[PDB]
């Protein structure tokens, strides 16, 4: 979780790439979907503006969370790229990747670690 680290300074990145991350709530001029540089650092999921920011917009431990494809999070044709990191008591994080294969790789990689 908390200490401000730089994207390029993160330890053991298991996977990283751009994703669109869904906004928390509803009044969002232009967009509910925002391009973020995301990285899995060990068991913490970090997300940034760009792959060279010196500070995360936020982060979260993946402890207790499950992860699945969810093709309801959009109405457009990009729905096939959508996945989420979710749990009954936790903040749900939702994303769209670049292609179904990429969403599946992210989910596959987050899962191989949820073991």
């Amino acid at each position: 979780q908390f200490p401000p680290i730089a994207a390029q300074d993160l330890p053991f990145v298991i996977k990283a790439g751009y994703l669109e991350k869904r906004r928390k709530d509803h009044s969002f001029l232009g967009f509910e979907w925002q391009k973020r540089w995301c990285a899995l650092s060990k068991t913490v999921f970090y997300y940034y503006g760009s792959d060279k920011d010196k500070q995360q917009k936020g982060e979260f431990a993946i402890d207790g969370y499950d992860v699945r494809m969810n093709n309801t999070l959009r109405k457009d044709g990009k729905k096939d790229c959508c996945f989420e990191i979710c749990a009954p008591d936790k903040r749900i994080y939702q994303f769209t990747a670049a292609s179904p294969k990429d969403a599946e790789e992210w989910v596959q990689q987050l899962k191989f670690i949820l073991q």
